[PDB]
Parts: C-alpha cells; structure tokens; sequence
C-alpha cells in the first residue's frame, strides 16, 4: 500500500485526450515527483533514472492502483486511461508468473511508451513489445519525435498513435508543410485506426487542426487537472 512513496511523492494529475468533437474519450496519467519531504521538485526523469527494477514495478503499481480506484468512472463514461511502460516494467510483466493479471482485468489501461523505448526499431522483432501488444492496449505516445523510425507502427503494434506536438506544430507554423501530416495520417490509419494529435496549444492550432478528423486531440487548450478532479471534466 505504500508502492515508492517512500522514497519521492507522486503528485498526479490526468491529461484530458479529447475527440475532434471536444468530449472527452481518454486521461494521460501524469505525475509530478518531490522529494520525499516535499522540499523540491524533481524531474521525472531525474526520478526513473535512479529506480531499481523493483522500485520501477512498485511506481507502476501505485500508479496502477490509482486508476483502479478509478474504475467505476472509466467504465461509466467510457474512457481509456494511459500508464507509461518502462522496460523494467515490461521484463516484469512477461516472465513472472502472476505480475500481468492486475493490469489485465482493467481494460481500459493502456501501456504508453515513447520513442525512446529500447530496440523500438526492430518492431515486431523486438520480444517484450510483440508479446505485451498481444493482449494488452499499446499507445506510441510521440510519433513524429524523430527518435524512432515507424516499423513499429506498420508492424501493427499500437492500438492508438499520438503525434508529438513538435511534429504538429512544424507542421501548422510552416503552413506549406500541412500536407504532410496529411500524407502521414493517410499511410498509418490502415495499421492504426486511433490517431491522435498533440501540441493543440492554442486557439490557431485548434483550428487548423480540426479539418484532419483525427479521431482524438491533447494539447494545452485542455490543461491536467488534479486526479481527484477528473469529474470536473465530463458533464455535471
């Protein structure tokens, strides 16, 4: 019950995802770490670097353990939620024989990793991912960070794709190049229905953005709100 609290606090917060529409359709569970006396800030990655395999499972069981203290209001209004997936986490998950079931029974999770997962470019060859992409929701968080080629996107792993706001914005700012996100979204939704589109910052992004039907959007226009907050996101 006390998972890494112990050694830093998680403060949560959850990043709405919303339809093209604005309704709500999912939360990205984000944490903003102090030190164990509250004294300071840390970054998250300052945060995970210093983890043990053992502490990265306890930090993605409390996280766990959140949402599933959420789970009437997920099943109720039909929303995802997305946890980050570290390696560890991953190792853990597929050669235990009683760490993947938790996770299994609450659906509406979906395991986030980033760019920057180890061996993301071998795609379907890379093990963990095949075999976690199996059974479990897989979401590519940043498509378009250019830290990854997208042979794990055409293998078919991900059941929703966001674009990093740096692509979407690149692309809206230098207005010629629109076409290209366009000609992306194009070639992935035959292996990934769900795309999603980052960076949606402003009123002017949220315009131009609009027009491309994506089938959700995240972005500053929807700020986190506190976890205990998420009711305030749906109707009243």
């Amino acid at each position: 019950k006390i998972f890494l609290e112990n050694l830093y606090h998680s403060d949560c917060y959850f990043l709405p995802i919303r339809d093209n529409q604005q309704v709500l359709v999912g939360v990205e569970l984000i944490t903003h770490f102090s030190s164990e006396d509250g004294t300071v800030r840390i970054p998250t990655s300052r945060v995970i670097a210093q983890l043990t395999e053992e502490q990265h499972w306890q930090l993605f069981s409390e996280q766990l353990e959140l949402l599933k203290s959420c789970q009437h209001f997920f099943i109720q209004h039909k929303l995802f939620a997305w946890l980050n997936l570290t390696p560890q986490v991953a190792t853990l998950l597929l050669e235990r024989d009683n760490y993947a079931g938790e996770l299994l029974k609450y659906p509406f999770i979906e395991l986030l990793i980033n760019e920057n997962y180890p061996h993301l470019n071998e795609g379907k060859d890379n093990r963990g991912l095949l075999s976690l992409s199996q059974v479990y929701p897989l979401v590519l968080g940043n498509l378009g960070a250019g830290n990854s080629t997208m042979k794990a996107v055409f293998d078919g792993l991900f059941t929703r794709v966001m674009l990093d706001k740096s692509f979407i914005q690149q692309q809206i700012t230098h207005r010629s190049f629109e076409p290209f996100i366009r000609a992306i979204q194009a070639q992935i939704s035959p292996c990934c229905n769900c795309i999603i589109a980052g960076g949606i910052d402003t009123a002017e992004i949220l315009a131009q953005i609009t027009p491309f039907d994506f089938h959700a959007l995240q972005g500053c226009l929807w700020p986190a709100v506190p976890i205990n907050q998420i009711t305030t996101l749906v109707q009243r």
